[PDB]
C-alpha cells in the first residue's frame, strides 16, 4: 500500500472482549499516549470500551517533538499544497487504521466513535463523514471542520456530532465552533454543541463530562 | 474504505493468461478509453501483456466532459488547496487499483508497468516510488513530476523510470523534462530519455516505439 500503518495504545477493557472501541485523535504537537490518558476517567464509566490511541503519521516538524497529522503552514512554514496533501493522505492512513483496529477487537461501524482534540477534531470530522458505514459518533474538541463548503456533496455516512469548544480559546476560534456546526446541521447531521465557559485551548471537566454521557449512550 | 473504486477497460490478452500488466493513466479532460486505443498497436508485440485504463475518479469540472485525477487551479478555477487534497486521494485510488488489477491477473509488482499521459504521468510518477515493491517501470509521456524535492526523502521503490517529451509543448514546457529527469537520477533512479523533435503536447509514433521497446524488456 501506500498507505502509512500508525503505531498506537490501547486499553482498558481486555483484548478479545471489547463490546464499543473509542478511537482518540491528538493535536498538532502530541501524540497518542498524551489523549490516551483520558481512558483512566473513561474507562469506569464505559466497562465494554475498549480506548485506542494513534500516533499521527509524521512528526511535528516545526514543533521538534511529537507528531503531525499534517503541517501547519503559516505556523510551520510549510507549503499550503504540502499541508493539504498531508491532510488527504493523512485521513486515507486513518481511514485504513480504523478498519483494522475494528477488526482485531471484531467490532462494527456502528460501535465505533471518534474523540479528537484540534487537529484531531479536523480529521475526525473529515474521515467519518467520508466512510461507507455510519459509526456510533464523533466528540470534536475544539475544533475545525476542514471544507465545509463539500460537506453535502460528499457526505456517505451522517453519524452525530457533539461539538465541545471553549469560549476563551486563542488557537481556535470559538466562532468555529458554531461555522462547523451549522454546516453540520445544514448536510443534515444530527449535531450537538457544548460550551466550555471560561476555558481555553483544551478539555475542561465539564465537557468531558457531556463527552461521557454522548458516549455512553452512542456506543453499544 | 473511503477509498473509491475506478471503473476501467481492458484488453487483450485473455482473462486468466496474462503474464505482464501495463495500465494507461490518461490525462485533464480524458478518459481510460482515450489512451485504452495504445492497446492496438502495442498488443501484438506484448503477446501476454494485459492493458488496463481506469477512469480518473472524478469528472473535469471545468472541461465538461471526460474526467480528471486533480483539479488544475489556474485554468479549473479551484483552490490549490483543494487541489493538492485531490490529488493525495487520487493517488490513494490508484494506488488501491493497482492493487486490485494485480489480484485479478493473479501477477506480482515486478510485472507491472504504468504509461502515463500528462496529469497521468504525474500521477505514475509519484505513486511508483510510494509502493512497496518495485515495479516493472514507467513511460512518462509529457509530464511533469509533482514536488521533486520530496523523491529522495519519500522514495521506497525506485523502478526504472522512460521520460518522453516534445520538444515544442506548449502546454506543458519542455524544460519539465530534464528537471523531472535529473532529479529521478539524483535521488537513484535509473533514468531514461526520449524526445519527440517536432512535437507538441502529444504522443508521436517515435516516442511509442521507443515506449514499446522499453516495456517489452522491462516486462515478463
Ligand atoms: O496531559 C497534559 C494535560 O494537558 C493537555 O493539555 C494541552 C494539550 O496537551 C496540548 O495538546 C494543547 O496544547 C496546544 C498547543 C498547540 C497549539 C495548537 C496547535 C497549534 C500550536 C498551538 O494544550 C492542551 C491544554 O489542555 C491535555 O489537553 C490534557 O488532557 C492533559 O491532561
Ligand atoms: O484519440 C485521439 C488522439 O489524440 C489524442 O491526442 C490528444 C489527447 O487526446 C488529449 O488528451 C491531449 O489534449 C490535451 C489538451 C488538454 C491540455 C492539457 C491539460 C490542460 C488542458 C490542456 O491532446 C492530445 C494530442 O495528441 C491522443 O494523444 C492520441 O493518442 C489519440 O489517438
Ligand atoms: O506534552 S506537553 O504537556 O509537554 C505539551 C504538548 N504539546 C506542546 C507543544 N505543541 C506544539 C508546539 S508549536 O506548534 O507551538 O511549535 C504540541 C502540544
Ligand atoms: O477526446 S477529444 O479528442 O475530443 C479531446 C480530448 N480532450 C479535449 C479537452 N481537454 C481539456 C479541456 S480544457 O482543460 O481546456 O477545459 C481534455 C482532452
Ligand atoms: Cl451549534
Ligand atoms: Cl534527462
Ligand atoms: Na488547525
Ligand atoms: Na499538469
Amino acid at each position: 500500500i501506500m498507505t502509512r500503518k500508525l503505531t498506537f495504545g490501547r486499553r482498558g477493557a481486555a483484548p478479545g472482549e471489547a463490546t464499543s472501541l473509542v478511537v482518540f485523535l491528538h493535536g498538532y504537537g502530541a501524540d497518542g499516549a498524551d489523549l490516551l490518558g483520558l481512558a483512566e476517567p473513561l474507562a469506569p464509566h464505559l466497562p465494554g470500551t475498549a480506548f485506542v490511541a494513534p500516533d499521527a503519521p509524521e512528526p511535528c516538524r516545526a514543533c521538534g517533538f511529537g507528531f503531525q497529522w499534517f503541517p501547519i503552514p503559516w505556523l510551520d512554514g510549510s507549503s499550503e499544497t504540502a499541508a493539504a496533501e498531508g491532510m488527504a493522505a493523512a485521513a486515507r492512513d486513518l481511514d485504513a487504521f480504523h478498519d483494522e483496529r475494528l477488526a482485531e477487537e471484531g467490532l462494527p461501524p456502528e460501535a465505533l466513535a471518534l474523540v479528537g482534540f484540534s487537529q484531531g477534531t479536523m480529521m475526525a470530522l473529515h474521515v467519518a463523514p467520508r466512510r461507507a458505514e455510519e459509526i456510533a459518533g464523533i466528540v470534536g474538541f475544539s475544533g475545525r471542520l476542514l471544507a465545509p463548503e463539500r460537506l453535502a456533496e460528499e457526505a456517505r455516512s451522517k453519524p452525530p456530532v457533539l461539538l465541545v469548544h471553549g469560549d476563551a480559546d486563542p488557537v481556535v476560534p470559538f466562532a468555529d465552533m458554531s461555522l462547523a456546526g451549522e454546516a453540520l446541521a445544514e448536510a443534515g447531521f444530527t449535531t450537538y454543541g457544548h460550551v466550555m465557559k471560561g476555558t481555553g485551548h483544551g478539555i475542561a471537566p465539564d465537557g468531558l463530562s457531556v463527552a461521557l454521557a454522548f458516549l455512553k449512550e452512542r456506543l453499544p
